[PDB]
């Protein structure tokens, strides 16, 4: 496959590990590039949390609108949003829009504690299919990306599933799911990612992550024109604890399969 031999040099170039897989839901054929390696997470956790959330909003019809205290105290290293209610509340909606259009490290931690702690995120993955995915560890310590360790890994194929599941799929209930995509197509820290390999004209709607080890993830889903819907997950980390961000590797990799 010529795709599989460009992500190869793509890689090579890049000196770290790539982690793809794309799903196509126009005959729903998968490409994937080291799709069954672990790979350290870090914010692209911030959707299952959320997702989780929501799937509890099913039942309890109103628990997004339920105010939640924002104390100096819960501030951890990046919290964009919380910090403008410090001493306030937001709504439980107004901490998933922020974990996920912000990646607000603060608003992720209170969707931990809503969910019974970090068990509660990974539960909700296996009730939906995941059986990859674990969330051991609560902002920021979850970032470490520490070469070999599992805690709070995925794989690419795992993850592109269950994005699917979530996005296009009926994992959560009609409205529940309609907000997600309404928040991904929102987010505003993926401009340098996936969406710059990617033609202008195609929506897309993504979640990044970036942590020690020049982790540098990005998972979304797309929409072009007159076509069916792409998920695609692009994971990368690097071999030196201190390696600098490498956005331009997503976007290549997304170039590479927009070309395919």
């Amino acid at each position: 496959s010529a795709v599989q031999q460009k992500l190869a040099a793509l890689e090579k170039s890049s000196g770290g590990r790539l982690g793809v897989a794309l799903i196509d839901t126009a005959d729903n054929t998968q490409v994937l590039y080291r799709g069954d390696e672990r790979f350290p997470m870090c914010s692209t956790s911030k959707v299952m949390a959320a997702a989780a959330v929501l799937k509890q909003s099913e039942t309890q019809k109103q628990l997004l609108n339920q105010p939640v205290e924002i104390k100096p105290a819960d501030l951890v290293n990046y919290n964009p949003i919380a910090e403008k209610h410090v001493n306030g509340t937001m709504t439980l909606a107004e901490l998933s829009a922020a974990a996920l259009q912000y990646s607000d490290n603060t608003a992720m931690n209170k969707l931990i504690a809503q969910l019974g702690g970090p068990g509660g995120v990974t539960a909700f993955a296996r009730a939906i299919g995941d059986e990859t995915f674990r969330l051991d560890r609560t902002e920021p310590t979850l970032n470490t990306a520490i070469p070999g360790d599992p805690r709070d890994t995925t794989t690419p194929r795992a993850m592109a599933q269950t994005l699917r599941q979530l996005t296009l799929g009926h994992a959560l209930g009609e409205t529940q799911r309609a907000q997600l995509v309404t928040w991904l197509k929102g987010n505003t820290t993926g401009a340098a990612s996936i969406r710059a390999g990617l033609p202008t004209s195609w929506t897309v709607g993504d979640k990044t992550g970036s942590g020690d080890y020049g982790t540098t993830n990005d998972i979304a889903v797309i929409w072009p024109q007159g076509r069916a819907p792409l998920v695609l997950v692009t994971y990368f980390t690097q071999p030196q604890q201190n390696a600098e961000s490498r956005r331009d590797v997503l976007a290549s990799a997304a170039r590479i399969i927009a070309e395919g």
